[PDB]
């Protein structure tokens, strides 16, 4: 098992700031990065702590919200200081973030999501969790691990829960262009989610909304990346 770390393209004009799904890494971003690489855009790739090791339970322990908004609101500063635009986007997680970077940091240009947010009672991620982590823990050669999981994991949901309710309702605070992005096959948020997100950015100069009609949740990786990476490519350029 490699540990993904957190990775960076240099560019000359963009950059672009990519934040990773709960339970993901960089590895989330690696076609998409690229993709913009392709293009002459800068790109950084952080990664969320707790995340990226080979035990599940670091994610539930060493990492939450208000750590992860840190870093995110850090890995938009590397990249303010040195490109003349800035876009930055995320999958759930990394997306409740993105938008709140939009919402509250100065200094970027348009930015929006690759998968709807994590909202109460909008999402069924403690199978998924678990599914995660049992993966992990064979690979790893160790033992189930899904009672110290269940006494964490519904805290932390309904942290990440409380946090994007929160940026929620600042929605009407973005004035950028804003891109949703989001899997038509999804089981582990609400894709009709993604339909009331673009409802609430009634102060969006626009709003670029696709749907990816028969991809699963992690559409930078799975069939749909090629069409994600052309729509957000396209959006990008539109501005």
């Amino acid at each position: 098992f490699r540990k993904p770390q957190p990775f960076e393209y240099e560019g000359t004009d963009t950059g672009v700031v990519l934040l990773h799904a709960y339970t993901g890494s960089p590895n989330d971003m690696n076609f998409m990065a690229r993709a913009l690489q392709r293009s002459g855009y800068g790109v950084y790739v952080p990664l969320f702590s707790g995340h990226g090791t080979v035990e599940p339970l670091d994610i539930l322990t060493k990492g939450n919200p208000d750590i992860w908004w840190a870093e995110s609101s850090a890995a938009v500063a590397h990249m303010t200081a040195k490109y003349a635009k800035v876009f930055v986007f995320g999958l759930s997680l990394g997306g409740i973030f993105a938008m709140k970077a939009l919402e509250t940091l100065p200094g970027i240009t348009a930015g929006g999501v690759f998968s709807s947010p994590i909202l109460p009672g909008k999402h069924h991620l403690v199978p998924g969790f678990l599914k995660y982590a049992e993966y992990m823990n064979r690979l790893a050669g160790k033992s189930d691990e899904s009672t110290q999981i269940l006494a964490y994991l519904p805290g932390q949901l309904a942290a990440i829960d409380q946090f994007a309710t929160t940026v929620a309702a600042d929605l009407n605070l973005v004035k950028q262009p804003t891109f949703i992005g989001q899997a038509g096959q999804d089981e582990l948020v609400d894709g009709r989610l993604a339909y009331q997100l673009r409802d609430a950015l009634i102060n969006a100069a626009r709003v670029d909304f696709h749907w990816y009609d028969d991809a699963k949740h992690v559409i930078t990786v799975n069939s749909a990346h090629h069409a994600l990476e052309e729509d957000v490519i396209a959006f990008m350029q539109q501005e």
